């Protein structure tokens, strides 16, 4: 209970920050996450011994894939653990509990396709979950290693205190299907627009959680520019191993896929910047105004690639 963890001063600092990389020490990932917990969270709110065991069994249900693998995860969380930190006063003790846990959770088990590939491969996934085939798994995978014995970090929460956290979790984990990001952005942009917007609305709540999810999930494109460039050969690594296995069922995969147009990726990045990102991470300055940072980093990074088109590199 009086059991801190402690990180080196140089990740004592910048962990807070938005831009940080978790580094490539993969031993150091459980301890950056309780870190993040016990801060965010409390050194209460779950038993070590239990915490420990769950962290241990969602690491070796991710998958080594070139991206959507456990680094991802934990990726993921920290940037939650940056708005959470910034944003201190707007959340329940259960959403911040709920958060980094669906965060930690959000890609469990992930085989490095899309659901478009489920579909097309009719994978037995895709006739037991027809939309947001991928994250319902990933609720169910996360459902499953809570219920291992010793794993319920939640056990000590009331029964309706349980079962707000785990509905917390689902629709946190279902946000981030980005099929669904348009349309929860286009509301969220009406609502703030004509003043409509309420905390005190669960459905606006959620809503604008889902945009935290989408934001998170994105974040690679918030880190300094050799972190983002590196972590988009990952992204290119998956959707091109997708593109082969698409060519393999006679279907010609979307360009982003495509191995042999890797020439037009850095008109691809911009493309998802105007598209995507930059959207994103302004209606969550707008709803959340300490997630600026953000929003300046995915403009500095879209720079970036406007000069990579302009050959300056
Ligand atoms: C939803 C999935 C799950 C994994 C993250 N994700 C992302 O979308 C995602 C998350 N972070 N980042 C940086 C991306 C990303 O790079 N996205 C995109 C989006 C559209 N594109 C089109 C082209 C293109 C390339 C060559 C030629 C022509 C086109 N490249 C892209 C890249
Ligand atoms: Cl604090
Ligand atoms: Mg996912
Ligand atoms: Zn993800």
């Amino acid at each position: 209970g009086l059991m801190q963890f402690t990180l080196p001063v140089r990740l004592c600092k910048e962990i807070e920050l938005f831009h940080f990389d978790i580094g490539p020490f993969e031993n150091m990932w459980p301890g950056i996450f309780v870190y993040m917990v016990h801060r965010s969270c409390g050194t209460s709110c779950f038993e070590l011994e239990k915490l420990c065991r769950f962290i241990m069994s969602v690491k070796k249900n991710y998958r080594r894939v070139p991206y959507h693998n456990w680094k991802h995860a934990v990726t993921v969380a920290h940037c939650m653990y940056a708005i959470l930190q910034n944003n201190h006063t707007l959340f329940t003790d259960l959403e911040r509990k709920g958060l980094l846990i669906a965060c930690l959770c959000h890609d469990l088990d992930h085989r490095g396709f899309s659901n478009s590939y489920l579909q097309k491969f009719d994978h037995p996934l895709a006739a037991l979950y027809s939309t947001s085939t991928m994250e319902q798994h990933h609720f169910s995978q996360t459902v499953s290693i809570l219920q291992l014995e010793g794993h319920n970090i939640f056990s000590t929460l009331s029964s309706s205190e349980y079962e707000q956290v785990l509905e917390i979790i689902r629709k946190a984990i279902i946000a981030t299907d980005l099929a669904l990001y348009f349309g929860n952005r286009k509301q969220l942009e009406e609502m703030y627009q004509t003043g409509s917007l309420n905390l005190n609305n669960q459905s606006h709540r959620d809503r604008v959680i889902g945009l935290m999810m989408t934001a998170c999930d994105l974040c690679s494109v918030t880190k300094l520019w050799p972190v983002t460039k590196l972590t988009a050969n990952d992204i290119y690594a998956e959707f091109w191993a997708e593109g082969d296995e698409m060519k393999k069922l006679g279907i010609q995969p979307i360009p982003m896929m495509d191995r042999d147009k890797k020439d037009e990726v850095p008109q691809g990045q911009l493309g998802f910047y105007n598209a995507v990102a930059i959207p994103c991470y302004t209606t969550l300055t707008q709803i959340l105004p300490p997630t600026e940072p953000l929003l300046k980093a995915c403009r500095d990074n879209l720079s970036q690639w406007e000069k990579v088109i302009r050959g300056e590199e």
